[PDB]
């Protein structure tokens, strides 16, 4: 149907805006702690801690197979990206540091592309 690819459209400009809305966001991470998914060859026992990880190699696939319908589904995989860091790690470490760094920064972002998501329809 005409309506299917009006939809189609939408959904291809979304991933336009968030995949833009994903550089940003991994901008504020320089040190890249958050590029690649925790190693389970490194970190054996992580999934006895972390139920759901995440990371931005894990979102940006998502995001390329159009697999976030909404912002609020994205949010989402932003913040156990933060979440899970800042229970895993202690306060005092580096980890710990760049998840707090990573929201503060984000929060803009964020901000901005949730009034752009609106105002764009």
């Amino acid at each position: 149907s005409m309506e299917q690819v009006a939809m189609e459209l939408r959904l291809t400009e979304l991933t336009r805006l968030l995949r833009s809305v994903l550089d940003q966001l991994q901008d504020k991470d320089p040190a890249r702690i958050f590029a690649q998914p925790v190693s389970l060859k490194e970190v054996p026992d992580y999934l006895d801690h972390i139920k759901h990880p995440m990371d931005f190699a894990t979102m940006r696939k998502r995001l390329e197979a159009q697999g976030y319908k909404n912002l609020h589904e994205f949010e989402e995989d932003f913040d156990l990206i933060i979440d899970n860091c800042m229970k895993y790690n202690a306060r005092d470490t580096v980890f710990y540091r760049a998840a707090v760094r990573l929201r503060d920064q984000g929060g803009v972002v964020l901000r901005q592309a949730r009034r752009e998501v609106d105002s764009i329809g």
